[PDB]
């Protein structure tokens, strides 16, 4: 509304901006074993312990007024991507955006200029400080580059782990609201390009109401016997290229094997509020994402 509010941390005050009942949803559903789903069924695991599609639905039946995204990829049998185009008609606020519509080469990298920077880090180390393997696998990984495998983006699309979601999540959360633009799926703003993501397992019990997030960004934050950490279930961003998302892209572009969700998010979020020596506790309460009607599918 009409005036900004602070928080302080450290001593600093920091804005506090509001993400209005209108700011996006995204989830994201990146498949490995398409084949485990039915030919024409959408390929979202949709079981009682873990029914993520009824999530989804929940939220857009909830949030009538939000654009609700699944963020997919995966090699989808095209009944399945028929299933997709049928749930965007069902609930007229979903939109499904495949990572293959997306450009992402304005956040890209050459591998080669990673590892050469790392080895002349190393190489340039004062002692042997030097993590001998670390500098042996970077020069012999700088020599075997395809022609077209030379990109940072490409490699994560061959991550046999959680780094292929991860990745890509960072980077369709610093596009944000403009996400929605690209993919001609919005029915937004120049300014108001905010956006919510959420894990698959979170549920939204009622309407989320106005969010406040401090310097326009929140994380996830779990507490398990008074010990609070950051998690990856929820990013809040106040618009695209928010500077701790891009800080943790800096940090991908140049540690080797950065991890994207350490580094990307966690690691950005740490340096864009120069955080180091204070109590992690501290900090994790003042960039939790505050909302209280979203629980997990393991609660009563």
């Amino acid at each position: 509304n009409r005036d900004i509010q602070f928080t302080s941390f450290n001593g600093k005050d920091y804005p506090l901006c509001f993400l209005d009942e209108k700011t996006p949803l995204l989830f994201q559903w990146f498949e490995r074993n398409p084949a485990r789903f039915g030919k024409n069924d959408i390929p979202i695991i949709n079981t009682e312990k873990n029914p993520y599609l009824n999530n989804i639905i929940k939220a857009a039946t909830i949030e009538k007024e939000r654009l609700i995204g699944i963020f997919v990829d995966g090699d989808f049998f095209p009944g399945q991507k028929d299933a997709f185009s049928k749930l965007e008609y069902d609930y007229e606020n979903i939109k499904v955006i495949y990572r293959n519509d997306i450009d992402f080469s304005m956040y890209d990298k050459k591998l080669s200029e990673i590892y050469m920077e790392n080895i002349s880090k190393q190489e340039s180390m004062p002692e042997e400080k030097r993590d001998c393997h670390l500098l042996q696998l970077l020069k012999k990984e700088l020599s075997d580059i395809q022609e077209g495998n030379d990109s940072l983006i490409k490699s994560y699309l061959l991550d046999k782990g959680h780094g292929w979601a991860d990745f890509y999540r960072n980077m369709a959360m610093l596009k944000a609201g403009q996400l929605f633009l690209e993919a001609d799926k919005v029915g937004d703003l120049s300014t108001n390009s905010g956006c919510i993501y959420l894990d698959a397992d979170m549920i939204i019990t009622e309407k989320l109401g106005g969010i406040y997030i401090p310097d326009g960004i929140a994380v996830h934050v779990e507490r398990i016997d008074g010990r609070a950490s950051m998690e990856n279930g929820i990013i809040a961003v106040d618009r695209n290229n928010h500077p701790a998302l891009l800080a943790g892209l800096e940090i991908m572009h140049t540690k080797f094997d950065a991890d994207p969700y350490s580094d990307g998010v966690c690691n950005g979020i740490r340096k864009h509020f120069n955080y180091s020596n204070e109590d992690y506790n501290s900090f994790c309460d003042f960039i939790e994402f505050k909302h209280d009607n979203i629980i997990m599918n393991t609660s009563q």
